[PDB]
C-alpha cells in the first residue's frame, strides 16, 4: 500500500507515511498575482541549455521522466533568485484526465492542463541525494500548459511514449533540447518550497514562468495512454498525477516582472 494518486492512497494520505506534507513550506501553492510582490532585486532567470545531453526516459510510475547526464556544468539554471549553479538532471509532467485540471500550482485559482517540472541541484552539495537534504538544495522551474496549437519541441516526447507504456519500462532518449519546451518570455513568479511527491522534502527554490506554452489535445491525450500499473497489471491510466494547492503560510510569491 504506498502512496499514489488514487482514493485511498492520494495526497490527502501522503501525511501518514510523510508528516512534513503538513509542513511550513510545501508545494504546489495558489500563486495568487494580485498579491504576488514585483521585486526589482531580482535578476533576469539564466537557462544554458546549450550543452544538454538527454540520456533516457523512464515510465517510475508516477509521472515519465526524461533523464540528463549531470555528471558535469552542462545544462544548468542561474540567476533569477538563486545563488551559485543548479545542474538539470530530469524533466517531467504532471497532467489531469481532461484539459480543465492537471497542473499543481494554479494561477488565481485557474487550472493549466499540465505542468512542466524542470529539476535542477546546487553544483555546491555534490550530489542531487545530498542537494534534497539542503533548504536551497533544488531548484525547479515549472511551466504552465494550455492545449491550443502544438508544440513542435514536444512532440519527440510524446511519439516515445508508446514504448514506455507501464512502470519500469524505459527507453534510450539521446539528443533531446530542452530549449525546445520554454516560452518566450522568461518572466516568473519564485517562492521557497518543496517537492509535490514524497518524500515532499522542503529543499526547492520554485521558479514558475507566467508565460504558458501551448500543447496540442492530441499530445495531451497521448500523456493520458501512459500507466501507472506495471507489465501484465491491471490497467490504471496514469492522468491526475497532481498535487493539489498547499497552505501558502508564511510566504510570500515574489514576481520579476510588473
Ligand atoms: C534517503 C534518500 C532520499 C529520501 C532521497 C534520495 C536519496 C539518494 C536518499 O538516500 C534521492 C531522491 C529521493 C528518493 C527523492 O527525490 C525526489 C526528487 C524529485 C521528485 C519529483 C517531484 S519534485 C517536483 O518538482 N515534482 C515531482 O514530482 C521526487 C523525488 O530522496
Ligand atoms: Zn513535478
Amino acid at each position: 500500500h504506498h502512496w499514489g494518486y488514487g482514493k485511498h492512497n492520494g495526497p490527502e494520505h501522503w501525511h501518514k507515511d510523510f508528516p512534513i506534507a503538513k509542513g511550513e513550506r510545501q508545494s504546489p501553492v495558489d500563486i495568487d498575482t494580485h498579491t504576488a510582490k514585483y521585486d526589482p532585486s531580482l535578476k533576469p532567470l539564466s537557462v544554458s541549455y546549450d550543452q544538454a545531453t538527454s540520456l533516457r526516459i523512464l515510465n517510475n510510475g508516477h509521472a515519465f521522466n526524461v533523464e540528463f547526464d549531470d555528471s558535469q556544468d552542462k545544462a544548468v539554471l542561474k540567476g533569477g533568485p538563486l545563488d551559485g549553479t543548479y545542474r538539470l538532471i530530469q524533466f517531467h509532467f504532471h497532467w489531469g484526465s481532461l484539459d480543465g485540471q492537471g497542473s499543481e500550482h494554479t494561477v488565481d485559482k485557474k487550472k493549466y492542463a499540465a505542468e512542466l517540472h524542470l529539476v535542477h541541484w546546487n553544483t555546491k552539495y555534490g550530489d542531487f541525494g545530498k542537494a534534497v537534504q539542503q533548504p536551497d538544495g533544488l531548484a525547479v522551474l515549472g511551466i504552465f500548459l494550455k492545449v491550443g496549437s502544438a508544440k513542435p519541441g514536444l512532440q519527440k516526447v510524446v511519439d516515445v511514449l508508446d514504448s514506455i507504456k507501464t512502470k519500469g519500462k524505459s527507453a534510450d532518449f539521446t539528443n533531446f533540447d530542452p530549449r525546445g519546451l520554454l516560452p518566450e518570455s522568461l518572466d516568473y513568479w519564485t517562492y521557497p518550497g518543496s517537492l509535490t511527491t514524497p518524500p515532499l522534502l522542503e529543499c526547492v527554490t520554485w521558479i514558475v514562468l507566467k508565460e504558458p506554452i501551448s500543447v496540442s489535445s492530441e499530445q495531451v491525450l497521448k500523456f493520458r495512454k501512459l500507466n501507472f500499473n506495471g507489465e501484465g497489471e491491471p490497467e490504471e491510466l496514469m492522468v491526475d498525477n497532481w498535487r493539489p494547492a498547499q497552505p501558502l503560510k508564511n510566504r510570500q510569491i515574489k514576481a520579476s516582472f510588473k
